[PDB]
């Protein structure tokens, strides 16, 4: 099982999200009480890179999604039958993944050769001027409702910065969950 | 800009506040002659919400800060950025927090760029006759390359589940060392 | 495990550190009362020798970094994986040390061929005319946050003099703290006293 | 380029107070109002206290550096006599004249620049009881202490700072560090 441990390491590597609201219209809201991002089903979903000192040019952005019950935490996320077999690829991605990069031509997907696992990686950026973080524009290709996919069962995304070698730098993670009205769920799930 | 035109709307909607005085050790008092609160960084500043008639549930309460003087009202209201570089729930330039409410959402407007904060409406306690909201103000008024000194305003909307307006007010807002002191002596004049 | 008792010896050494403050900008400060130098990556650590008189010519000044806890101490100090990839910069230092010399084209550098630790040594020079110590400039090149590396636990600096043949004249020990901000994990690190 | 000494209280009301002590034979320290002077045994407690009007943030921090008073001498630093500069208490560096005792969370200054020494605690408020803060200071050398002060008058200056350094208050007061304050107090009294 891929570790969820956060660690900062040497860069003061953290994810920022941006402040959405819950108006009907949101594409993508993530609520800080509940560490969670609420999107729509292969919309955009900006996650922020944040980092104190610069990783160098070669450095890289993995994300990968896992179960968040523990009962589960073996068995690989992966996109359902029905999504598997949609005419929706960009070219780029293998069918059964969940997670997409959007708007990177230097995007790399893995099926893991040990774990089975997927993950998509891009090359680390620096913010551009007047920013202070790196966005990724991730996209969910299922619906947390999926009948066979997720099928209603938690996920966490992992984050893991990693330098050209592999050599892990830094880790952080969040809950996800696709559905219809992100607006609506966040203020629903939040009332507790 | 954003409207400031007060409207009680069908609820009847207006702010109270505290008959605090001007103590050498109040945290915040409001002045009613001057409809102006001085309060102190980082501390409970309590503002009522007054309904002659009860909002539905999902009904929200948002509060945004805004640049009194014309020629400043277009320019958004930030913390320093000293005072930018913290709750966990807040974004760390947000000038107005809510204290005490775990359903606080706190948004950056996409296309203004404004800043708000917003909280459900619950109705008054069975022994209350008003709604309480624990403001924090998080720079003072002279902070350097914030506010600095240029006074502002706090729009208080009552809005529905959906967004539609149902009810405007505002108030000043002074942050200072000692409210007490600088509401008697503005009272002066 | 490499002895870290303090011992002046026959020639009174002695460190000491710049007196330089927690303001926000800082390279570098030590805590007097915590035993502990603050730095930053890559960054000038100055050190000061200071002696009751001058050790003989052909004196040598070693300096090697130990974990402090218990169970962390038979373990080498090295840097992560990350850091210790080869660079263009260096050509003095192995790539696997943390402790470089800056500024002395004598530095040598030591993998003990027994223990495996770690060390850096440079000739002893007196007090340059008028001053009063002699400071040396070390560079610390991973963050205490490395993982992989030292991994957030606390490592002390050992500064042991010795003659040509290499026998022990004094030693003295500093505990070690790379970071971002110095002067800022400083002054909050003694907010707690 | 010589620190500056003009009084300036700034935004919070900052003041110096001192206690009433007189001059009897036996005192360690005492103010003379009529002189703005302080008069002090070397390495004894003196105490000072810090007057606002308005409690500063957490983070403010207290300064103290001394300067000589005669204006052909004021572009000299002022330091320890080689006497007393001899290496202590283990917090201050030994060439230091000003030290702060009873504070484990002092912090000494050489200025990079100016090459100035300066001894600097937080600011602490009143106890909820008292009307002010109060720093006992050292000074580490006589202002008869050949190769040193040498008889030369010197000033304190109490700079308020917030956490990035910019001054908030600044006072000062003349020192003469003597065998007998009470003596020297009442006789240098005595011409008025
Ligand atoms: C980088 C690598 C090399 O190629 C030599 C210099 C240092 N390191 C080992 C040998
Ligand atoms: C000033 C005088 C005193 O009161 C005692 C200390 C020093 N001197 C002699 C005794
Ligand atoms: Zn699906
Ligand atoms: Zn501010
Ligand atoms: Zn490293
Ligand atoms: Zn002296």
């Amino acid at each position: 099982v891929p570790s969820q441990k956060t660690y900062q390491g040497s860069y003061g590597f953290r994810l920022g999200f941006l402040h959405s609201g819950t108006a009907k219209s949101v594409t993508c809201t993530y609520s800080p009480a509940l560490n969670k991002m609420f999107c729509q089903l292969a919309k955009t979903c900006p996650v922020q890179l944040w980092v104190d000192s610069t990783p160098p040019p070669g450095t890289r952005v993995r994300a990968m999604a896992i179960y968040k019950q523990s009962q589960h935490m073996t068995e690989v996320v992966r996109r359902c039958p029905h999504h598997e077999r949609c005419s929706d690829s960009d070219g780029l991605a293998p069918p059964q993944h969940l997670i997409r990069v959007e708007g990177n031509l230097r995007v790399e997907y893995l099926d893991d050769r040990n774990t089975f696992r997927h993950s998509v990686v891009v090359p680390y950026e620096p913010p551009e001027v007047g920013s202070d973080c790196t966005t990724i524009h991730y996209n969910y290709m299922c619906n947390s409702s999926c009948m066979g996919g997720m099928n209603r069962r938690p996920i966490l995304t992992i984050i893991t910065l990693e330098d050209s070698s592999g050599n892990l730098l830094g880790r952080n993670s969040f809950e996800v969950h696709v559905c219809a009205c992100p607006g609506r769920d966040r203020r629903t799930e939040e009332e507790n």
